[PDB]
């Protein structure tokens, strides 16, 4: 089992998320 | 089982998510 | 079993999601 | 079993989702 | 075997704008 | 075997606008 | 064998607009 | 075997703008 | 089982997250 | 085996702007 | 506009979800 | 606008979720 | 706008989540 | 705008989470 | 805007989390 | 006006079993 | 006006079992 | 106006079991 | 106005068991 | 106005058990 992945990203201005995992709760009780 | 993937992204201005996983709850009790 | 995938995206301004998985709850009890 | 897929997307302004999976609950009890 | 090539140009410009890309999580 | 080539130009421009792309999660 | 080629131009422009692309999740 | 090549130009410019990319988590 | 991954990112101005995992609570009781 | 090559140019410039990228966690 | 809801659940053994919202991606690129 | 909700749950053994919101990504690139 | 909610839970053994919000990424690149 | 919430939980043995928000990444690059 | 919340929890043995926010990374590069 | 009453008994028992309720998310 | 009453008994018992409720997230 | 009353009994018992409630996040 | 009342009994007992509630985060 | 009252009994007992509630963060 061989798994090959290639990522090439070009960003000028990044205000959000790139190749990122974000967890937020923002819960109210 | 061989799995090959290639990603090439060009972004000028990113305000959202690129190649990203986001989790939000925003729940109310 | 060989699986080959190629992705090429060009984005000027991204306000949403590109190649992304989003989970939101937004539930009310 | 060989499966080949090619994706080429050109976007000027993205406010929604491109090649993305979105889950929202928006449930009320 | 798989080969990928790319030789292009991308351009995105936001000009003279206000309240751009405000997000809340 | 699979080959992919691309040699193009992309352009996206937002000009003189207000309240663009406001998102809430 | 499969080959894909592309040599084109794309253009998207939003001009002089308000309250564009407001989303709520 | 797999090979990947790239020789392009990317450009993103935000000019004369206010309240750009305000985020809250 | 061989797994090979290559990441090449070019960023001019980064105000968000690149190749990062973010956890926030923002909960209210 | 896998090979990766890259020879390009990237450019991002924010000019004459105010309240850019304000974030709160 | 008045909305009244009453929930009464009796469970012996719960292996799944009760009054719950679940989001899973399980996506492959 | 009045909204009234009452929840009464009796659980012996809970292995899953009760009155809960779950987000999982489980994504593969 | 009046919103009233009452929660009454009785649990013997809890191995999962009760009135809880969970976020997991479990992502692979 | 008046919002009133009452929570009454009885737990014998708690091995999971009660009225809790959990964030986990578990990501692999 | 008046917001009133009442919490009453009875726990015999707590091995997990009660009214708590937990953040874990567990990431691998 | 709405009234709800309940005065019953519930019972669920798993006995002498293996590999019960295995879940994967 | 709404009234809710309950006066019942609940019972759940797992006995002499193995590999019960294994979860993975 | 809303009223809630409860006067009941709950019972959950795990006996003589192995590998119960193993979770991984 | 809202009123809440409760007068009940809760019971949870794990007896003669091994490897109970093993969690990993 | 809101009032809350409670007058009950809670009981949780782990007896004659091994490797109970092992957690790792």
């Amino acid at each position: 089992t061989q798994r090959l992945a290639n990522f090439l990203v070009h960003s000028g201005n990044n205000f959000g998320a790139i190749l990122s995992s974000t967890n937020v709760g923002s819960n109210t009780y």
